[PDB]
């Protein structure tokens, strides 16, 4: 479509987490919605550009074509909406944003299926990794903007949209610990206990949304490895130790397990999409998605394998405030 | 000299640690000495080539020139010796090797002084790091060959020259722990206790010589950081935890301290020669020498800083046997 061509070239306008805390007023609701209305089609068109740039044989896969078609229909639905002038115009847009978040819920699952089906034709090894990294980060960016504006309507305590003003890293870790242990216990009959140390009382403004994905994935990985390495003593398994290091530059969460580590042969494949050695696991998405997430947010995800003993996983996320 | 020109081009012949275990027979003494006699001048000439390749203004420094002159006189002394035919010819060579090890004892200290004096003229940032990395590794290579042949005369238990047949990583760590604590206690009035865990009963053939330098340097660093971060409670300081991970590919020694970590601003300078934030410390050689050492021996030295909490230092060394 010619309308998509125009918005693909248009540069992306990023709203810094520090700037995002401008929710005062309800004139602040209109100001935010007017931004969301202009910024959402640009992000969609940038991704349509990525589908258009895929090699022909891959872009032709019926599942890839379907996802491409979903992105085009999404851009159509969003741009057709008239500009926001009053609180009635702001209200109807929120319903399009909520529909966008539901119509595109399974885009990554269809994209992985389509890309996997096209294995025979994929020559560039990096092609799939870069396409999924770019898709996953754009979606996080869109979901961040969309959830933030939708959350501005609610009067959620300790939050300004999706920014928590008083986030405790200990609390968010604790939240996922019991959730991962319940999944682990289901498959292995037991789960390792988790110990949290370091800056346990650190409290700071932060966006928990990315941590809500990364932490359960990293805890599921650490727990599965601990269980698969202690199969002969499933009830006597070593604890997973999480350390919080909060400094003025970044937040570091180190997840140290005694699960035998990542084998030297698998060490270069663990960060590849679909690579697994196994619903908890048997997907191969946990690590590459978590790294793409951490890096998109000015951080990093680093692995330190001690083969025969365990692994230390270092999640770093840059603090809010420049 | 024209004789040096000839041996600079001659490729280096490396004796694999696995091959080195050929001490049988005393015809094995002659076979080894005949190799040492031919290989030692090649290693010296390769380094003379490095001095000849330094930029003129740097090579002209009187201290640099003196070290260059030491390498030339060393090559002269070694090549002038007649080939080894009998046990009297083998015996006299061992005295030249022992003299070589003493005449060149302070080469690195003079080289660092000369290179530091030439700071104003050094344009390439990597120049000093690569020169010292190459000097330190060549010396380790020469010292390995020289000490191995000299040790073949002794009947040291559990050793074949410099290869320990039954090395315990726990024991060698323990050996340096009390030594580093005594140095640390002298400056800070106390020292952190050290805890060793993991493959504590692992025993394997290995060359301890590089570990005899790396371990005390890494323990001195971890202990100094722990003391400087707990200055208000110098008698209540956290333990330094060393983990041994012995697998079929490599030996991993992780030294984890709660010494506040390496600051983000210093993180890229810590591996540079002379960089320090301070006879234990105030040298800036510990980290870059240890990494050059680990890498020369098919391993690595990796740092993981948790700013505000501590640092994890990962020493990896490839096992003996291909
Ligand atoms: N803590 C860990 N210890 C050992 N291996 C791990 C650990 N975390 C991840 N891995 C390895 O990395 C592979 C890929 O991980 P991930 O991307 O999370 O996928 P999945 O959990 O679906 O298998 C896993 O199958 C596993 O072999
Ligand atoms: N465990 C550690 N924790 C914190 N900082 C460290 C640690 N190890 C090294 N460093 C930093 O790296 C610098 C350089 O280390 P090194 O090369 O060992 O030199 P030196 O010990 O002579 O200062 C140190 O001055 C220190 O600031
Ligand atoms: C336009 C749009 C619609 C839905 C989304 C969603 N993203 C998620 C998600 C959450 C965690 C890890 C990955 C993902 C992922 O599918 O991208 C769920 S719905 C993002 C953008
Ligand atoms: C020909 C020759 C002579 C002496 C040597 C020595 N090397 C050391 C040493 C030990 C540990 C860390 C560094 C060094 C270092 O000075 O290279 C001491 S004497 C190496 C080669
Ligand atoms: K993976
Ligand atoms: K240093
Ligand atoms: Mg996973
Ligand atoms: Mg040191």
């Amino acid at each position: 479509q010619s309308a998509i061509d125009a918005a693909a070239e248009k540069p992306s306008v990023r709203l810094t987490p520090t700037m995002m805390l401008y929710a005062g007023r309800g004139s602040h609701l209109l100001k935010s919605a007017r931004y969301l209305q202009q910024e959402l089609p640009v992000r969609i068109a940038h991704r349509i550009k990525g589908f258009r740039c895929l090699p022909f044989i891959i872009g032709c896969n019926p599942t890839i074509l379907h996802v491409h078609e979903l992105y085009i229909r999404a851009f159509q639905k969003l741009t057709d909406f008239p500009p926001i002038k009053d609180q009635a115009d702001e209200a109807q847009y929120c319903q399009l944003v909520r529909q966008l978040l539901d119509d595109h819920k399974d885009v990554v699952t269809l994209l992985a299926e389509g890309l996997r089906e096209s294995r025979k034709h994929i020559e560039d090894e990096k092609l799939v990794r870069y396409f999924l990294d770019k898709t996953l980060t754009s979606r996080l960016g869109i979901r961040m903007l969309a959830t933030h504006h939708l959350a501005l309507h609610e009067d959620k305590p300790d939050f300004v949209g999706i920014i928590c003003t008083r986030l405790s890293p200990k609390k968010i870790i604790e939240k996922w610990v019991d959730f991962a242990r319940r999944l682990c216990e289901h498959k292995y009959g037991n789960a390792p206990r988790v110990r949290i140390n370091g800056h346990v009382a650190a409290r700071f403004p932060f966006i928990p949304m990315p941590l809500d994905y990364i932490l359960p994935e990293l805890l599921k990985n650490a727990m599965r490895a601990t269980m698969e390495s202690h199969l002969d003593t499933p009830y006597n398994v070593p604890d997973v130790v999480i350390t919080i290091a909060n400094n003025d530059v970044d937040l570091i969460i180190r997840i140290s397990d005694r699960g035998g580590g990542i084998a030297h042969k698998d060490l270069d494949r663990v960060m590849d999409y679909h690579f697994t050695t196994a619903p908890m696991h048997g997907f191969g998405f946990g690590l590459p998605t978590s790294r793409a997430y951490a890096e998109y947010l000015g951080g990093s995800l680093q692995l330190q394998s001690l083969q025969g003993i365990g692994t230390d996983v270092y999640l770093r996320l840059r603090h809010i405030d420049g």
